[PDB]
């Protein structure tokens, strides 16, 4: 019984996904999402390695050492350290501010913002400068 949620603010319906920080710097992300009162924004990871339903690329066998992951095997249930990552959902918004977003935050993420009323999802773009 509320608003139906999505990735829009107040016109131009653009969210500014793209958390950037200089390799081990404070770094600050707000963008405005639909739903109401607070939806339910989860910012997700993405690799873009291989995955879901098949696919037909381009062959571009790209030599590389391919040690950017981990063996995390079950679930990381701990994302939000004591001083490494900051990630909270602001009354009617997403915030992604990070203090530590290093090589191993960089890649790609996909927010997905949920409520009682619908979902929507979005990528956003990372980037640690030195």
């Amino acid at each position: 019984r509320q608003e139906p949620p999505k990735i829009h603010l107040d016109c131009p319906g653009r969210i500014p996904d793209t958390i950037v920080v200089v390799a081990g710097n404070k770094l600050r992300l707000d963008v405005p999402i639909s739903g109401d009162p607070a939806p339910t924004v989860i910012w997700q990871k993405a690799i873009t390695q291989g995955n879901k339903a098949p696919a037909r690329p381009a062959p571009d066998a790209p030599e590389d050492t391919g040690d950017s992951d981990e063996w995390v095997f079950d679930k990381k249930l701990l994302c939000e350290t004591e001083g490494r990552v900051r990630v909270e959902t602001t009354k009617d918004r997403s915030i992604f501010t990070v203090e530590g977003a290093e090589k191993e935050d960089e890649g790609v993420y996909t927010v997905t913002v949920k409520n009682p009323v619908g979902e929507d999802q979005v990528n956003l773009t990372v980037k640690v400068i030195d």
